[PDB]
DNA sequence: GGATGTATATATCTGACACGTGCCTGGAGACTAGGAAGTAATCCCCTTGGCGGTTAAAACGCGGGGGACAGCGCGTACGTGCGTTTAAGCGGTTGCTAGAGCTGTCTACGACCAATTGAGCGGCCTCGGCACCGGGATTCTCCAGGGCGGC
């Protein structure tokens, strides 16, 4: 899910269009930069609670 | 008796219309100065229709041969197709820097105006050089005297 944490990249755009009940996120490493890689990943998870 | 083709109805997507707002740039109104229109005078170039004379260019004719064009052969180099490689295209990372945009301050540089004067334009006088006329030095053609031959 690292490769997703930028939310200006097309496989944002493309994976947070699909209309999708239960989402599920793999990853090694949650935080790799700062805290709006994060940011983007609770964004796909949760699109307004976080 | 079961499932398939087709018609009408409903929810959703998407371009377009109108509403709202800023802002800044164009429009309205007034004033002024100068750019340009108009006028008169002077002088030189251009127009149209002629004439005269020179002469070199233009036109015409003719022969001939050089060159353009057509045909043929040939061989090579480019098109075509297929299999393989490779790199373009896309998406992505990660930081730093260049640059557009905006705001702000200030200072040196250029516009502007008045007085001045010295570099540019025209004519006049003089010199450098080329040319016209007079005088001296040098060389070429010619007329006459002396000697020899013939009746």
């Amino acid at each position: 899910a690292h490769r997703l944490k930028n939310a200006e990249s097309s496989l944002y755009e493309s994976l947070n269009s699909f209309k999708v009940a239960n989402r599920m996120l793999i990853t090694g490493t949650p935080l790799q930069n700062n805290i709006k890689e994060l940011a983007a990943l609770v964004n796909f998870l949760m699109p307004g609670r976080f």
